[PDB]
């Protein structure tokens, strides 16, 4: 009995190690799928702008929303007649975001540009906001660049966040781009000045 | 010493069960997110079902056929401005029509639903929303129930995987099986009268 | 302790079974990701070897004028080191991508300011790999003047009996040669049959 039982234990331990290993390779594929989903949501949303702070209106259909979109243009960047939209719609004191899906990505990029060169954008004198529309995960990665961004800003590096969630800044007469925080760590680990500045923020 | 090895094995087993449940939740999230992005990408599209196909076709022949369907079934819809198509192609195979504006896809779908019986040269065809296989299958699992609700303004939605929800009494309700829906409607005369035939009641 | 080991074995068996069910859904998801990436990228063409500097759209028209006499709506054109990045041209109609690719494959050489560049498809990783894997079979069929072609997503087509036949994958082609002996003899080893 002690023989049949010891052999039953050994087999089980071996099946356990097999399971842990299959688990690791399964984990790797799920992660790869999660990253691929984030990327495709980002890709498919590229033609999209989020309009934030625009007052709700009664029986507000697509024609009304385009008309409002044109009022925003006239008030902030007049020369930016009719711009091409695949779709536009809202997503209770606080008005819902409007998601504007352009026919051509170039139109989305030109309106973003004009908005970031203008600083304050307004509809009838009150501040509205224009931003990109991204997967939840990328949106979060941008937010988490927050602390590092502010440090770089404070210390004259001219930071930017761009698509998808890349931080960029100047380092040696040149714009450097960092796709994620690990690619930044591997860059600062070489520059001492930058390293002591970002050490805590990079959780290095 | 056996007892030691058994304890150790039981502990490793508990760790694997939890890891496994963690992975299962993420696999489910990924499945749901795939259903959503398929639905999202197909928003500008309609499926045109039952259209006779030819030995060889291209975009131009198919677009002239869409024009015939419009002229034959809802001409006024195209009176003031032409229907803007971005592209049209086969997957008699389904034809996928991709509109420039989602607004136009919606206008045409509505005219089809309000005409009832859409034909091409006298023969019945169908215009329908284009969706992920999952969402389509979910809507068929609910059958006519889903469409009666749509047609009476109840805002029905599929939620992953195949749950039905809609709004009644100013509250969103979710249903997993038809049985749950039956239980719910036995108390609502307005809603009961509408869905009885459809819930096999 | 026998009860405890029997129970552990039951747990292990449940974990393995529940693991294969999970594994099949991971596979399902991987395949579904392949298909949605192919679908979304279907009107895309990739430009390789174009030097770095509306300008991109201008460059596209430049390439078109310089190379393809007969031959244009775009949804997006964008760049993806010393080597210039690829340019992804996202056409409005899949048909335009196809015509650009045909004209490139026919002209056999494509140039910008007289320097050779490459036009190619832009598809999921899995599908690009599937195309590359038709290589050995494509090469053989080309040699024997079967006029083979690889097209969307990863289908092989070629002339058999004056008629073009299409193969979604290698299994479909194996099934096809089970009843054509000379063709089977030709592709037997390439098909790992
Ligand atoms: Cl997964
Ligand atoms: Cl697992």
């Amino acid at each position: 009995r002690c023989d049949q039982l010891e052999e039953r234990v050994s087999a089980a331990e071996d099946e356990i190690n097999e399971i842990k290993r299959e688990g690791k390779f399964r984990e790797k594929r799920i992660k790869r799928n999660e990253q691929s989903l984030q990327e495709i949501w980002d890709y498919v949303k590229r033609p999209n702008l989020r309009l934030i702070g625009v007052p709700e209106s009664d029986v507000e259909n697509g024609t009304k929303l385009e008309n409002t979109l044109q009022d925003i243009i006239q008030e902030n960047f007049p020369n930016l007649a009719n711009v091409q939209i695949q779709e536009i719609q809202r997503t209770r004191a606080t008005p819902r975001h409007i998601i504007v899906r352009f026919t051509k990505v170039e139109m989305k990029e030109k309106m973003l540009r004009a908005a970031r060169e203008k600083g304050r954008v307004t509809l009838k004198g009150k501040p509205i906001r224009l931003t990109v529309d991204l997967s939840a995960e990328t949106l979060q990665a941008r937010r988490e660049w927050g602390p590092i961004f502010n440090i770089l800003k404070e210390k004259n590096f001219q930071p930017r966040i761009s698509y998808p969630a890349k931080l960029s800044f100047i380092s040696e007469g040149e714009i450097k781009y960092f796709i994620d925080k690990q690619m930044l760590r591997d860059f600062v680990t070489t520059r001492p000045a930058l390293k002591e500045l970002l050490k805590e923020a990079l959780n290095m």
